[PDB]
C-alpha cells in the first residue's frame, strides 16, 4: 500500500500504489540508466544520480507543495510530477535533437506515457480525459487555468521539478552554496489569483532560493569544460541517430548512457568523438568572457585564419530572476525585486566561450592575444 | 601546555599556554559575560552566545588564514585575534556612549591590554614593541606594511573576526539562509603585494561569504525589533553613565550585562526604559520602507500630530560590498567587481524605520492614512 | 495570533495565542536567567543555551508528537510542555537542596503555575480542573490511565522534554554523537493499549536515540569537571538557602543564576566557593573507575588518612536502556532488546569519581597508588 | 601538477602528479563503471558512488592520517590506497567467484599493478623494491614492521578504505544514523609499538566509529532485499564465468557492471536470472529472525514440503567489534574492550534468512503456520 524509499536529499519518500505500479513499470526502470547530468561526471565525478531518483524526488516534493496549497487533484498532479521525465532522452540538450528525427516532432513523454504500459497503469485509476489533463500539466501545456496553477507546481519558478534538481545536483557534485531552505520556501508559497505566489515571510527563503540557483548554473551547468563535453557528445549523437527511426518508441525506450558509451567505444569509426570525449582531448578553451564584444571580436580574427572544424563557440545565458514572482504583502501583490536588494541585483548570467582544437590551442593563443 | 575547547562552530579549539594564560585573566573572563549581540537573544531566542566564545573562535580562525597564507609572525597575531574584543562594552552600538565620557578617547582594548595583568603576561613572551605592534595590529591601526598585512588577517573586509561572528551569529540566531563555513574560502586567501587577496578559484566562495553577510544583516542585525531595543538601551546607557569616571580602568571592567540589567531592573527612576526593553511595551513599527521620500513624508505628517518624545527614527544604509577586494587573475591583481559581475551588481542595504509609543499606534495609524 | 520564533534546533517554533500569553508572563520570562546545564558553561564554554529556549523547543515537539500520534487534547499537553520548566531552580540536581527548605515540600511548579499570574492566564481557556489536570500531566503524576498517555508524551522515555534536551545540550556544547534522527523517531511512535511505543519500522531511530543519550551522559552530564562543579556549587547554595524562607513564591523566583553568582563574586565570607567555583580551585579527579571496588579501597584508604573536608566522593549511575520499551512488530508488542543487539548491548552507566583539595593532591596520588 | 576534484564528502581532494598519471590510466578509468554497493541501487536508489570516486577518498583519508600520524613514507601509502580497489570485480562478493577461475590464484590488485600500464606509470617515481612494498601494503600482506604499519593505515580496523566507504555509502545510501565524520578519530591517532592505537582523548570518537558501523551493517550491507539480489546475481554470475579464461588481464578489465548486466539483458538462456534481479522477481522473504534454532527447525519443515531449487538460505554472523584494537592510556597500552564497558559489550550481528521463490511464498507461509 505504501512503500518507503531512502533518499539522502529528503531521508524517505513515501510512495502509495499507483507510484509504486508505474515506478515498476519498464519505462520508469529505464530511467535508472539515464545520469541526471550526463557527462557532468567527468568533472565532477560523484554526479553518478540518475532521472530514476530525481523522478521520486519530484513526485515527494510535488506532494509537499499540494500538501500546503491545499490543492484538491492532489494524486494526479504527484504522478504528473512522477512521469515528467519519461521522455528524457541521455545526456544532456539531446532533445533537440531527436525530435527532429521523428516525423511528428511529438514530446517523447507523451508518446511514453500513450505508446506503453503506462497508459494501461494509469487508466486502473484515471480516465482517458484525466490522462490528457495529467500530459498537459507535465509538459507545461495547460488548456486552462485550472491546469495552468498545477502545471505552475511543477514546472514554475517554484516547481518540484528546479527544487529537487537544484539540490540533487548540489548534494552529488558537491556545491554547497545550490543548498537553499526548501522546506521553509514550500511552507511560505500561496495560490493568489490562480498564481502560485510567495507570502512575505517566505521572502529570505526566495532569495536563498534565486540564489543558489545563480551558483549551480555558473558552478555547475556553465562550467566550462562540463559545455564542451557536452557539444562534443551531442555531435556525436546526431551521428549516431541520423538514420535510426523513431517511429516504434522502443527504439527511444533502448537508448540510454550505457548504449550510447558503447556505440563509442567499441566502433572505431568514431574514434576522434571518443577521445574527446573520454580520452581527455576535449578542445580547451581559449576565451571565456562575460565582455561580448571581446568574444565576438577574437572569434572574427580566429575564423579569419583557422579552419572553422577546428573551433568551437558557445554563448550561454540565464535569467537569475525573470521579473515575474510575486510576493504577497500586507497592501496585496508585489514584485519580489521592489522588497529585496539582493533579487534587485540579480542578472542574468552571460557567458561566452571559445574552445580549440588541441593541436591549434598554442598557435591560436599566440597568434590572436 | 596545548588545551581543547569544544567549540561546535569548529569541532574544538586548541590553544598553546599563552593563550591560556590569556584566557585565565579576569579582563578575559569578564567577556563570558558580555553576551555577543547584546539583547537580540529577545527577538532570536538562542543568542545566547557570549564574547568569551567569539575571541577563542577568531583565536581559531586566525590559526588558520595564518596557516594558509604562511604568514611568519602567526603566533603574535592570533593572541591579537584572541585580545580583539577586550574592550568592549556591553550590548551593541556601545562604544560610542563611552568614548565621550572618559577624557582622552583612548581606545579600551588598549587600555585593558596595558593597564591590567594582560600587560604582564604578554611580556613573558614579547618585547616592549611587538606588545605596541600587537595593540596596532589589534586596532586596525598600523604603522607599516608588514603590521597592515597581519592587521587585514583579522579586520580586514574577510577578516578573523567577521568570519568567525557571521559563523556564530548564524549557528546560534537559527540563520538557515547563508553557507557559514569559510574552509574553501580560507584555502584560496592569497598574500600579494603585501594585501590579503581571493585567488581566481576562490571567487564563488568570495560571492557566497558576501551573500551570507548580506542576510545576517536583513534578518538579524538590522532586524526591526533588535534595532528598537538597541535604541531604547542606548538611551538608557547613558543616563547611567552620564558621569562615571573611566579615570580607574575597574570602572569599565565591572560592566558586564548583567550588572546593566541589575542597575535597571531595581531602581525605580528607571522604570519606563525597563518596561521598553524588559516587559514587551518597546516602540512599536510604525513605518519600515525603503523609499527615503515615503519616510521623510511620514515623519513630517507625524512630527505635525505627535510629540518627539513619542516617536524614533531609524536610518539604516550599508554596503554589502565595499568595491575594495582584490582577486588574483591569470592576468594579474584586479578588484573582485572586475571579474564578478554579480558581485560589481549588489546592491547597499537601505531601510528606513519610524516607530511609535504603543499607547499612541493605532491613533497615529489611522491619523496617517 | 500565530507569532514564529527562530530556534536553530528546528527553524522556527510557532506559538498560538495562550502559548504568547504565557511567553511573556513574569515566570516564564525568569527562565532566560537559568542557563540550562548551570556551570557546564565553565567546561563547554558554548552551552549558554537557557530554560526559555528548552521549554519553547519542548511546546515544538510536544506539538509534533500529539500530531503523529492524534491526541485529542493536544493543546492542553503542548501547554503542560511548554510550562515544565517554571519551578527550575538556577543550576543544577537543586531542587533537592530547594525542597527541604519549604514546611510542605510541594513542587515549585505546581507553586509558580498556581500561585503566580500564570493560573489567571490558564483561566482564560481552562477550567480549573483541566488546570490540575496539566499539573498532574507536566509533574508525571497521573491520576489514571488517560493522564499517563499524555504525561508519557512530555515525560516518558521519548517524552518531548528529553527530546529536546538531548539535541540542543549537544548542539550548544557541541557533541555531535548526541544527535540523532528525532523527526523520524516521532513518525514511527504509535500509541498501544495505552502506551507510546515504537513502530518496528522505527527500530533504528530508537536505537540512534538510545546511543545518542549514552554520549551526551558520557560527554557532558557525568563529565568529571561538571560534576566536581556541580558538587562545590551545591554545597555553596545550601549555605545560601539555609535561612531563606520560601512561603513566599516571589522568594524562589528571584533566584536566577546572576543573583547567585553575585552573592558569590561580591561577598567575601564565601571566598572559598567562589575560589573552587570560578577560580579553577575546584578539587581535583584522583580517581575516576568504572570498577568499584577499586574506587571503595581507595576511598577507605583515604580516608584513613584524609580529614574529610578534604576530598569528595561522586558515585553516577545511569541506565543507558530501562528494559521498558516496546516495539510493535508484525506480531504484537516486544520488548526492544528482543530484536537489537545493539539495544541488548546496552548496560548501565556506572562512574565512580574521587576527587581533592589541590593542596593534598600528590600526597593522596604517592602515598595511596 | 596539483589538481582538485569536488568530493561532496570532503569538499575538494587535491592530488598531486604521480597520483593524476595513475587516474587517467585505463584500469583506474575502470572503477568509473563498477559501482562501490553492486545491485543496492536497486533497494537505496541513490546507491549510484563507484569505485573510482571511493578510490579518491581513500587516497584523500590516507594522506589525512598520515598528516596526523607524521608518517614517513606518506606518498606511497597514499598511492597504496589509491589503487586498493583495481583488482575489483563489478558487484558484491564477487572476488570469491573469480579466484577458483584463475590457475594460481593470483590477487587480481596485484595483477593489474604490474601487468597494466600502471606499472610503468609507478617505475617513474618508486624503485621496483618499492613497488613490491606498495603490493603488499594494499594487500594487507606486510613482511616486516614498517610495511605493517603502512597496511594498517590503509586496511585496519579503522583504515582509510574503511574510513572512506562507511562515510560515503551513508552518503548516498542515506542512512542519517550514524554519525560518519572521523576528523576527531583521525586526531586521536597515534603511533605506538609500531601498530595504529587511539589516544584516550578519542575513546568517544572510537565509540561512535564503531557504531556507525553497526549501522551500516544493519540497514545497508545485511539488508534482507540486498542479500538475495546478490545471491541472485553471484548465481548468475558464476554461469558466465563458467569457464572464461583469466590469463589475459585484459579478460579481466572488460568486465564492469554494465557488460556484466548486457550479458544478462539480451541472452534468452539467461531470462530467469534477469527477472530475478531486475525485473522485481527476486525470491521473496520468509523468515528472518536472530535465533538459530527457529531458522533450523523453519528450513527443515520448508524443505520437507518444497524442492531445495525454489529456496535460499543467507546466514549472516558479523563481529561489531572484534578485540583487536589498543587505546594508549596514561597507564600505557590497553585494549578498547579494557577501557570502554560499552564497546566490552557490543554483540555480534546475527541474522538468518529464508528466501523462496515468489510464486510459493503463500503456499509455503500457512503450510508452516
Ligand atoms: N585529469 C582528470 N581530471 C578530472 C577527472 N575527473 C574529474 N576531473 C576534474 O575535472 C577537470 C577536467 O578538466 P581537464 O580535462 O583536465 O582540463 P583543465 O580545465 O585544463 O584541467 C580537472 O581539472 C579535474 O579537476 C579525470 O578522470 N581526469
Ligand atoms: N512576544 C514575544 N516575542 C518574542 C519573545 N522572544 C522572542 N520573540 C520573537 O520576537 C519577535 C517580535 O516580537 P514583538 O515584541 O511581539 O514585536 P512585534 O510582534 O513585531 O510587534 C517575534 O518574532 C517573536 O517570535 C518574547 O519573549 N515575547
Ligand atoms: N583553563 C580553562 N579551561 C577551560 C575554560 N573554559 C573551558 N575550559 C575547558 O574545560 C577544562 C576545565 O578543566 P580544568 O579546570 O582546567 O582541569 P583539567 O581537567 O586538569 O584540565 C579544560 O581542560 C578546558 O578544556 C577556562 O576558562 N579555563
Ligand atoms: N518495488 C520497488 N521497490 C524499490 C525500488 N527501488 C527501491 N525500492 C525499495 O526496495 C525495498 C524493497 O523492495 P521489494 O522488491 O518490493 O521487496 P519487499 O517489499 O520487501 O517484498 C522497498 O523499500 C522499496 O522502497 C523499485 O524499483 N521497485
Ligand atoms: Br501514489
Ligand atoms: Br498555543
Ligand atoms: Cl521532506
Ligand atoms: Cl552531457
Ligand atoms: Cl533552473
Ligand atoms: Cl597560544
Ligand atoms: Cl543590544
Ligand atoms: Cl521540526
Ligand atoms: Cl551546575
Ligand atoms: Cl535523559
Ligand atoms: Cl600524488
Ligand atoms: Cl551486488
Ligand atoms: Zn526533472
Ligand atoms: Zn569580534
Ligand atoms: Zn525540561
Ligand atoms: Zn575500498
Amino acid at each position: 500500500m505504501i512503500k518507503e524509499f531512502s533518499d539522502p536529499l529528503y531521508g524517505f519518500v513515501r510512495v502509495g500504489e499507483a507510484g509504486l505500479r508505474l515506478i515498476d513499470s519498464f519505462p520508469f526502470q529505464r530511467l535508472r540508466y539515464v545520469k541526471q547530468l550526463g557527462l557532468a561526471y567527468l568533472v565532477f565525478p560523484s554526479a553518478q544520480h540518475t532521472r530514476f531518483e530525481h523522478s521520486l524526488g519530484v513526485y515527494h516534493i510535488t506532494e509537499r507543495i499540494c500538501e500546503s496549497l491545499k490543492v484538491k487533484e492532489k494524486e494526479l498532479v504527484k504522478l504528473a510530477g512522477l512521469l515528467h521525465d519519461l521522455g528524457h532522452p541521455p545526456f544532456s540538450h539531446t532533445t533537440e535533437v531527436l525530435l527532429p528525427r521523428e516525423r511528428s516532432h511529438e514530446d517523447f513523454t507523451e508518446r511514453v506515457i500513450k505508446e506503453t504500459e503506462i497508459y494501461e497503469i494509469l487508466k486502473q485509476d484515471y480516465s482517458h480525459e484525466d490522462i490528457e489533463r495529467l500530459v498537459r500539466i507535465t509538459l507545461g501545456k495547460p488548456e486552462d487555468e485550472e491546469e495552468k496553477l498545477l502545471s505552475e507546481i511543477i514546472t514554475g519558478e517554484f516547481g518540484s521539478d528546479r527544487m529537487d534538481y537544484l539540490r540533487r545536483d548540489a548534494y552529488f557534485c558537491g556545491v554547497s552554496y545550490g543548498f537553499f531552505d526548501y522546506d521553509r520556501l514550500i511552507s511560505t508559497l500561496r495560490v493568489y489569483e490562480n498564481k502560485v505566489v510567495v507570502d512575505e515571510s517566505g521572502l529570505r527563503a526566495l532569495e536563498n532560493f534565486l540564489i543558489s540557483r545563480y551558483f549551480m548554473y555558473v558552478q555547475v551547468y556553465f562550467h566550462k569544460v562540463v559545455r564542451i563535453l557536452s557539444i562534443h557528445l551531442v555531435e556525436f549523437l546526431k551521428k549516431l541517430i541520423s538514420q535510426e527511426d523513431f517511429t516504434d518508441i522502443n527504439n527511444f525506450l533502448r537508448l540510454n548512457d550505457a548504449f550510447v558509451i558503447s556505440e563509442l567505444f567499441k566502433r572505431k569509426a568514431f574514434r576522434e568523438d571518443f577521445e574527446r570525449i573520454f580520452q581527455r582531448k576535449h578542445f580547451k578553451t581559449l576565451l571565456s568572457t562575460e565582455n561580448y564584444e571581446k568574444f565576438s571580436e577574437t572569434k572574427e580574427r580566429l575564423l579569419e585564419k583557422f579552419p572553422q572544424e577546428k573551433v568551437r563557440f558557445d554563448e550561454v545565458e540565464k535569467e537569475v530572476y525573470g521579473g515575474n514572482i510575486y510576493v504577497l504583502s500586507s497592501e496585496g501583490l508585489k514584485k519580489a525585486h521592489e522588497l529585496s536588494p539582493l533579487i534587485a541585483s540579480l542578472k542574468p548570467i552571460k557567458l561566452y566561450r571559445i574552445y580549440v582544437d588541441r593541436q591549434l590551442w598554442e598557435k591560436a593563443r599566440s597568434e590572436l592575444k
